């Protein structure tokens, strides 16, 4: 995250870490028993770390659980990002608490000009690299559609959207991807992609989770 502010530990219940002998994406707690992720983020040997503030400190709030069972989109495609969505089974329950928690998924999809919550433990920098050790947050609001076609011409799809600051100086980052946009409670996006880092003219590009939330539903249902 560039350009915002330390959450405070454990502010962001729903906030994992994805490691696989390290931190390489985030992802949203969505029931004790799995997690929502960014397609492009997949790989074998994922550890789901809930609780963290600190990812290089054991800090006493975490919950360290394997995945069981990755499931990208069945339409994810790594050359465009359209479908930028994966779910992970933990190996077993959470123990859901104040600082590990579920975020609800949409009934209804959001608006531009709502405001939301992107979190992660991504690049601090937009030209040069700081990997923070604790987790940032940014709040941004939703760009039009328009607005994000016009900074991204020929790359939004009906399964994306823009979030942030056309001016520069706050966005999401490397290292982010797969983490969590949340807007007024609810899961809206995912962190998939962007031109650089908080360049102007050149926001960031979530994966718009309503559209995803029957499959997500009855993927969860069935396995
Ligand atoms: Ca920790």
């Amino acid at each position: 995250i560039v350009g915002g502010y330390t959450c405070g530990a454990n502010t962001v219940p729903y906030q994992v870490s994805l490691n696989s002998g390290y931190h390489f994406c985030g992802g949203s707690l969505i029931n004790s028993q799995w997690v929502v992720s960014a397609a492009h983020c997949y790989k074998s040997g994922i550890q789901v770390r809930l609780g963290e503030d600190n990812i290089n400190v054991v800090e006493g709030n975490e919950q360290f659980i394997s995945a069981s069972k990755s499931i990208v989109h069945p339409s994810y495609n790594s050359n465009t990002l359209n479908n930028d969505i994966m779910l992970i089974k933990l190996k077993s329950a959470a123990s859901l608490n104040s600082r590990v928690a579920s975020i609800s998924l949409p009934t209804s999809c959001a608006s531009a000009g709502t405001q939301c919550l992107i979190s992660g433990w991504g690049n601090t920098k937009s030209s040069g690299t700081s990997y923070p050790d604790v987790l940032k947050c940014l709040k941004a609001p939703i760009l039009s559609d328009s607005s994000c076609k016009s900074a991204y011409p020929g790359q939004i799809t009906s399964n994306m959207f823009c979030a942030g600051y056309l001016e520069g100086g706050k966005d999401s980052c490397q290292g982010d991807s797969g983490g969590p946009v949340v807007c007024s409670g609810k899961l809206q996006g995912i962190v998939s992609w962007g031109s650089g880092c908080a360049q102007k003219n050149k926001p960031g590009v979530y994966t718009k989770v309503c559209n995803y939330v029957s499959w997500i539903k009855q993927t969860i249902a069935s396995n």
